[PDB]
C-alpha cells in the first residue's frame, strides 16, 4: 500500500517532496499533462513581468543558501525556470494524469483518474493550486488595443499588472470599487532599499497586540490626517473594515496590492531602462496613476448599463471597451467523498492552519494559504514541514489530531473572532503563520533564550522567513547560517525596525500614526514623491513602447476624461496644497544606540531611560499564549 500520494506538482509541493525523499518515505506524485498558468504564459510568450515579492520570501531555503547574493525581485521567467528545474529533478516520481475523485476511508483514500487508473494511498496531499478568472486576461488579452476606456470592479495584484500593461497605450482606467489597500513593495531606509516584508518585525505581537497594531496599521486604517497620504488625497480608496473582530493585527483576511513606487523604480532601473523593461520590470505605481489621472476612482454605486456599455459619472454617460468583473479564486479540489459517500465541502476556517480538513483522514492541503505580504514560498515551505512531520511521525499526528476540533475553534477565536466566513479568510500575515507552524512543530525560538542585544534583534526584528527556522533542529538546511549572516550584514541586523517598535512603545494609535507619517518620505503611498518623476515617466512610456513596438499619439485629448479626472481629483486639489522630522530623527539616533550595544548581555543591562527597562522585558513577553498550540 502506497504511503503518500501528492496530487498536483508545480511550486507548492517542492519542499514536501524534498523532505519525503530525505526520510526515504515511499511517495508517488500525480499531476496533469497540461501543467499550470505558467506553461500558458510560457508558450504564449507572456513571461514578461516580475514578482511583487523578494527573492528571500519567494524561493525556498535550499535554493537561497546557494543563490542569495543580494535582495532582488525575480522575473516571471526566473520563477518558472526554477519550477522547471525542480520538475526535472522529480519527473521520475510524477505520473502525468488528472485526478477526478478521491474516496476517503478510515486510514486510506481511493484516487480516480481520467485514464481510469486507480491508486490506493494511506496519506494524500492536495497541491493543485487555484482557478483564477483573471488568468485569461494575462494568458490571452491583446496589447494592440489603444485609447479605450476600461472599468474594473475590483483591485488586486492581477488587475494592477493588467493596468500597468494598458496605460502605455493611453487606455483610460476607471476603478468602481469599495476601496483597496495598496502598499509600496519597497521602502528606502537611510538610502537603502528594504522590501516591505523585511520591516514587519512580527514577533513584537508577543510584547503586546496594541503595540504591534499601532506600529503596523496607520498605512491601512485612516488614522493620520497628513495630507500627503493617498487615503486623504483620494478618499474613495478607503475600505469598510467593520468586518474585523480580532485583537491580532494585521488581521487574517486583509489583502493588499504591492506596487513599485516610481522613486524606487527609478533608483533600480533608470541606468539600463529598455533592457530592464524587456526582462519584466514594469512600472505599476497605482498612486502615480491616481496622481497623473491615468486611473480615476468613482463611487462603488456609480450607475452602469452593460446593455449599452456606458458608465454614468460626472453627468457624462461614458462608453467603455471592457468591464473587468474582478478576480475570484477557488482551490482546484477534485470531488472528495467522506467515508466513500458524502461530498466534502471546502471552507478555509474549517481546516487547521489551512492544511488539515475535518471528517477526512490522512488528507492534507498544501498551497491554499495566501501570505498578506512577501512570496508564497514562506507559507508552502512551512506547510511542507508540518505535513512531512504529520505523515512520518505518528506521535505528532496523534498530538495534532486528538484535539483537532478545539485547535481549529481556538485558532478561529484568536484570528477571526465572531466575524462571518469571508472569501479572503485564507490570507494571513506571513510572520504570524510561519511562527505559528514553527511553534506547532517545535523548530521555533524561545525569547527567554536570547543572551545579547544581537540575539534580541534576531528573535524580534529578523523576518520570520521559512529559512529562519531551518538554521538548526529537526528541519535544518545546510548553509542557512551563512545565509542569515549575509542577510544580517546587508540590513544592519534589522536594527531600524527594532528601533521603530521602541519609538512607539509609549504612544497611542493616533500618535503612532502621526509619527509613522512625519518622515521626509514615509513608507507607503507618499503623494509628495510623484510630481518630480513626470519627466522620468515619459522616458518610461517611450522605453516601454520601444520594447513592445507600440505607436501612439500623446496629443489626442479626451475632454470627457478631463472633466471626469478633475471631478475625481477634487479632494486632492483641496488637500494637497495643505502639505507642510521625528521618525527620521528617532530612527537615526536609535540605530546608533542599538548598533553600539549589539554584543551587550541583556540580563546584565543597568536600571536612554525606560527604553532599557523595555528591552529587558523582551526576555519575558506577556502576550506569548496561542491556545491553538497550548
Ligand atoms: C499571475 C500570477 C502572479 C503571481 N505572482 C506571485 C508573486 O509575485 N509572488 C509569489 O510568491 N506568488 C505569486 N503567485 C502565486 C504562486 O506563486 C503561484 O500561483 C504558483 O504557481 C502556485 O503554485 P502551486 O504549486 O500551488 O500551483 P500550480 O503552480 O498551479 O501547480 C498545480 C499543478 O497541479 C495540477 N493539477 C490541478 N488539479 C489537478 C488534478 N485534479 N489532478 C492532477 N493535477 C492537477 C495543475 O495542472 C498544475 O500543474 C502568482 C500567481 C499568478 C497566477
Ligand atoms: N511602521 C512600519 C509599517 C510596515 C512596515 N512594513 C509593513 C508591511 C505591511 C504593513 Br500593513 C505595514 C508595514 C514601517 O513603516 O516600516
Amino acid at each position: 500500500m502506497l504511503e503518500v500520494c501528492i496530487i498536483g506538482f508545480g511550486f507548492s509541493a517542492i519542499p514536501l517532496v524534498r523532505e519525503l525523499a530525505r526520510t526515504q518515505t515511499e511517495f508517488q506524485i500525480i499531476s496533469a499533462e497540461s501543467g499550470s498558468v505558467w506553461d500558458r504564459l510560457s508558450e504564449s510568450g507572456r513571461l514578461d513581468f516580475s514578482l511583487v515579492s523578494s527573492f528571500q520570501t519567494s524561493f525556498y531555503s535550499f535554493d537561497l543558501v546557494r543563490d542569495y547574493e543580494k535582495d532582488y525581485y525575480p522575473t516571471a521567467k526566473q520563477f518558472y525556470e526554477m519550477h522547471e528545474r525542480w520538475r526535472s529533478v522529480y519527473e521520475e516520481k510524477i505520473i502525468r494524469d488528472f485526478v477526478t475523485k478521491i474516496e476517503n476511508f478510515k486510514d486510506y483514500s481511493l484516487i480516480s483518474t481520467r485514464s481510469g487508473k486507480t491508486y490506493e494511498a494511506k496519506h494524500v496531499v492536495l497541491a493543485t493550486g487555484f482557478d483564477r478568472l483573471m488568468n485569461t486576461f494575462l494568458s490571452n488579452f491583446d496589447n494592440h488595443v489603444s485609447n479605450k476606456t476600461f472599468v474594473f470592479d475590483t483591485m488586486g495584484d492581477s488587475a494592477n499588472l493588467l493596468i500597468a500593461k494598458l496605460i502605455p497605450n493611453n487606455n483610460k482606467i476607471i476603478l468602481r470599487t469599495n476601496g483597496f489597500t495598496a502598499l509600496d513593495q519597497e521602502v528606502q531606509v537611510l538610502g537603502k532599499p528594504f522590501t516591505l516584508d523585511q520591516l514587519e518585525s512580527p514577533n513584537f505581537r508577543y510584547v503586546s497586540s496594541e503595540l504591534y497594531d499601532r506600529l503596523m496599521m496607520s498605512p491601512v486604517y485612516p488614522r493620520t490626517v497628513n495630507p500627503a497620504v493617498s487615503y486623504n488625497q483620494f478618499p474613495l480608496i478607503r475600505r469598510d473594515f467593520s468586518w474585523v473582530d480580532s485583537k491580532s493585527s494585521p488581521p487574517n483576511g486583509l489583502i493588499a496590492i504591492k506596487y513599485w513606487p516610481i522613486d524606487q523604480y527609478y533608483y533600480h532601473f533608470n541606468d539600463d531602462l529598455e533592457n530592464y523593461i524587456s526582462k519584466g520590470y514594469l512600472l505599476n505605481d497605482i498612486a502615480m496613476w491616481l496622481h497623473t489621472g491615468k486611473v480615476i476612482l468613482v463611487p462603488s454605486d456609480t450607475p452602469i448599463n452593460f446593455d449599452k456599455k456606458t458608465i454614468t459619472y460626472a453627468g457624462i454617460e461614458r462608453s467603455f471597451h471592457q468591464y473587468v468583473k474582478g478576480d475570484a479564486e477557488q482551490p482546484r479540489l477534485p470531488t472528495i467523498l467522506i467515508n466513500g459517500e458524502t461530498p466534502f465541502e471546502y471552507l478555509y476556517r474549517d481546516t487547521f492552519m489551512g492544511v488539515i480538513p475535518q471528517r477526512l483522514n490522512n488528507i492534507y492541503f498544501l498551497g491554499y494559504t495566501r501570505p498578506f505580504t512577501g512570496g508564497l514560498a514562506n507559507i508552502t515551505e512551512m506547510q511542507s514541514l508540518f505535513i512531512h512531520k504529520l505523515i512520518t511521525q505518528p506521535q505528532f499526528h496523534q498530538k495534532i489530531h486528538q484535539n483537532l476540533s478545539k485547535r481549529i475553534t481556538a485558532y478561529n477565536q484568536h484570528y477571526y473572532g465572531a466575524a462571518k466566513p469571508r472569501k479572503h479568510d485564507h490570507t494571513v500575515p506571513f510572520g504570524f503563520y510561519t511562527e505559528d507552524i514553527a511553534r506547532l512543530i517545535g523548530i521555533h525560538y524561545q525569547p527567554n533564550e536570547c543572551r545579547s542585544v544581537r540575539d534580541l534583534l534576531f528573535y524580534y526584528a529578523f523576518p520570520n522567513n521559512a529559512f529562519k527556522y531551518r538554521l538548526k533542529g529537526e528541519y535544518a538546511v545546510d548553509g542557512v547560517d551563512e545565509l542569515i549572516q549575509k542577510v544580517n550584514d546587508k540590513h544592519d541586523h534589522y536594527a531600524q525596525v527594532f528601533v521603530q517598535a521602541l519609538s512607539i512603545r509609549n504612544m497611542n494609535s493616533d500618535e503612532a500614526a502621526e509619527w509613522d507619517h512625519s518622515a521626509r518620505r514615509f513608507s507607503f503611498n507618499d503623494m509628495r514623491h510623484k510630481e518630480g518623476y513626470r519627466a522620468f515617466l515619459d522616458t518610461y512610456l517611450k522605453a516601454y513602447r520601444q520594447v513592445e513596438n507600440i505607436s501612439v499619439d500623446d496629443t489626442v485629448v479626451d475632454e470627457e476624461w478631463n472633466f471626469m479626472v478633475k471631478e475625481a481629483c477634487q479632494v486632492r486639489d483641496k488637500v494637497a496644497p495643505n502639505i507642510e522630522y521625528s521618525k527620521d530623527e528617532d530612527v537615526n539616533k536609535g540605530i546608533r544606540l542599538i548598533l553600539s550595544i549589539l554584543d551587550s548581555d541583556i540580563s546584565s543591562l543597568p536600571d536612554e531611560a525606560q527604553s532599557i527597562e523595555f528591552i529587558r522585558r523582551l526576555l519575558q513577553p506577556k502576550n506569548y499564549e496561542l491556545l491553538f498550540i497550548r
